[PDB]
């Protein structure tokens, strides 16, 4: 009984009181031991795309736990608990194994990407300086793109490459629980790292955000208890395993023995039906959920065309995120798959970030998914004022409600004061699902985790937190909670200030979307730039895909024309490209600062 057990370390109040020897693969180990007679049950589905039709690959409860055990085995013959060892594959059962594998063994995993992929060289190569693990767990599949990364480095200094599908099973009956010191300094095992999460998509040095055994049990018991999960269920995602939404997603689906069906990123976005064809309803379903980025909604509106017999309506949960979610998107998705059973009321925009372990905000209440109209001019003035649809509007996308027990609160940045409700500010978290910090860098994290709130509204967002605690997150989000939803309107750090007003990115790429045919939909980066003596406003669209560059020229001046007269700018350039030019991260989303880097280095 799942609801029981993940209960269990909750109190009547609310709060979370979790036992100082509690590990992320203790608790995994527990559930597994209490689903006596769940050993057959199905777990996993792995998708290969080698062919264009796909093999499955599928493990029940049982084989999971053995492939984890014998991951867990061969590292305890060659590592400590505490060694860190990096993750270098594709997305597949192989990955997941030697992640939770290495939790098993009490080593630190560092989730990352195939190298034979484009555009890590440089990335892994800080990651490897920075955590230094001296061990890379891999899979048949990846193991030579491996071998080849390190292959500039004395033999004598390479990691040790364990190929997972190349362990035999009669590994698992050696693995050993590993035991807590009884020391005196002894930090407890539940506020030990349980893995090194770096981002991409930034420009500067990759930081290895620390999530303890605390932070991550923590954050599984928030989002648990805040989905209001029907059960049993499958979860369906292409995510890629080195992205925070993607690895936390599948570990939460193993650790509770639910159902999981994974294929890679490519997949998806080369045959989107391939996705829409999974949420379709099988002859066992009960719950089916799903967990994307805002632009899978508009690829799969527009190339997942649907079929009779198409139902979606076993769909519980399509939660959207990891970027700004757009109306456009979510109308799109809604009014082409309504028809097919997919329930418009299912949509479940949400918002959260590494440094929050996972999830931050999510719906709880019926009134999902949220649209809202803003005053554009009161919005570029810190005020979210609710208008009608179409009047100098800018529509944005509710993402919920604060996952507990943990506060949520609207920061004036400059003096570190809460905010009223309809006041726009930095969004500060506080609670145990936070990360201990950046590896190793000290004034990073004390800048990003140690936060003191220096005043509070008489009705505050931050009660139940005292007053003197240094241990707010700030996220560099902007946002506003108005009518007790949150929303987020940007990155602090790419706001657009032009001549004392602020102006989001996502409001104007709207703009440049809707101003032309000519623009591929949700295919535009917007974003600013310092000039002379002020900021430049620079715009990328990519042109659809059946048009030519002949067309550039009249959706350059319509695009103008559109955006100087919405917000009162006249971009400095406006640069239209070939489809798939503009730069993406390995989910498909658009990565803004990577290709505002490349601009600049173009001038
Ligand atoms: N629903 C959302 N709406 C708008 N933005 C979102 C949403 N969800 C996540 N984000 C953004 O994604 C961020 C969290 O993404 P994350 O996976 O932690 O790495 P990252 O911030 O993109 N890269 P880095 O600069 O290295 O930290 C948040 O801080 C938001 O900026
Ligand atoms: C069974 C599925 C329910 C799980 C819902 C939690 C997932 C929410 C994802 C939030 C994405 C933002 C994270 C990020 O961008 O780093
Ligand atoms: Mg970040």
């Amino acid at each position: 009984d799942l609801h029981k057990a993940m209960g269990q370390f909750f109190d009547a109040k609310g709060n979370i009181a979790l036992p100082p020897q509690i590990t992320l693969a203790g608790l995994s180990e527990l559930f597994y031991q209490s689903d006596v007679d769940g050993g057959d049950r199905h777990c996993m589905r792995y998708w290969d795309y080698s062919t264009e039709g796909g093999v499955a690959r599928d493990y029940n409860r049982r084989e999971i736990n053995t492939r984890i055990k014998s991951v867990a085995a061969r590292l305890q013959q060659v590592a400590q608990p505490g060694d860190r060892v990096a993750i270098l594959a594709n997305n597949s059962p192989e990955y997941l194994f030697g992640f939770i594998g290495a939790l098993y063994a009490g080593l630190v995993p560092v989730p990352l990407y195939d190298p034979s992929e484009p555009g890590h060289a440089d990335h892994l190569t800080a990651v490897m300086a920075d955590a230094q693990p001296a061990i890379v767990l891999t899979n048949n599949a990846s193991a030579a793109a491996v071998r080849r990364f390190f292959s500039a480095l004395p033999g004598a200094q390479r990691p040790r490459i364990i190929s997972i599908d190349s362990l035999p099973d009669t590994l698992a009956q050696s693995y050993q629980i590993p035991t807590p010191s009884m020391a005196a300094a002894a930090i407890n095992p539940v506020d030990l790292p349980a893995f090194l999460q770096y981002t991409s998509g930034s420009t500067r040095t990759p930081a290895g955000v620390v999530l303890t055994n605390r932070s991550i049990v923590t954050n599984v018991l928030q989002i648990f208890a805040a989905a209001q999960l029907k059960t049993p269920l499958r979860l369906v995602s292409w995510l890629p395993l080195h992205h925070d939404m993607g690895i936390i997603l599948a570990v939460f689906i193993t650790l509770l023995g639910l159902e999981f069906e994974m294929m890679s990123p490519r997949d998806f976005i080369q045959q989107p039906k391939r996705w829409i064809d999974q949420l379709d309803r099988r002859e066992g379903d009960n719950a089916v959920y799903a967990v994307v980025p805002n632009f899978a909604l508009e690829l799969a509106a527009r190339y997942a065309t649907p079929s009779e017999g198409l139902d979606l309506s076993a769909v519980e949960g399509l939660i959207i995120g990891s970027e700004p979610v757009t109306e456009k998107a979510v109308e799109a998705f809604a009014e082409t798959f309504g028809p097919y059973g997919l329930n418009r009321q299912n949509m479940r925009p949400s918002y959260g970030l590494a440094e929050a372990s996972l999830l931050v905000t999510t719906p709880q209440t019926p009134q999902r998914p949220v649209i809202s109209y803003f005053d554009r001019e009161q919005l570029a003035a810190n005020r979210a004022v609710i208008v009608d649809k179409g009047d100098n509007a800018v529509a944005l996308t509710g993402v919920g409600q604060v996952v507990r027990p943990q506060n949520l609160v609207i920061v004036d940045p400059e003096t570190r004061t809460e905010v009223a409700d309809g006041t726009i500010g930095e969004l500060w978290a506080h609670g145990e699902n936070m990360a201990a910090g950046y590896l190793d860098r000290p004034e990073d994290t004390a800048e990003t985790f140690h936060n003191t709130l220096a005043g509070r509204l008489e009705n505050s967002r931050a009660a139940g937190v005292p007053e003197e605690s240094t241990k707010w997150m700030a996220t560099g989000d902007l946002g506003v909670i108005v009518d007790g939803e949150l929303y987020i309107t940007g990155r602090l750090k790419d706001l657009v200030i032009i001549a004392g007003r602020n102006h989001y990115p996502q409001d104007i790429e709207y703009t440049v979307d809707h101003a032309s045919e000519h623009i591929r939909p949700a295919a535009v980066a917007a974003f600013a730039i310092e000039g002379d003596a002020v900021e430049q406003l620079i715009i990328l669209a990519e042109r659809d895909l059946d048009r030519d560059p002949s067309g550039d020229a009249e959706a350059i001046d319509a695009i103008r024309a559109a955006v100087t007269e919405a917000h009162g700018v006249v971009p400095a350039d406006i640069r239209i490209v070939a489809p798939d030019e503009i730069l993406r991260s390995s989910s498909g989303k658009i990565a803004r600062r990577v290709n505002k880097k490349a601009y600049q280095e173009s001038h």
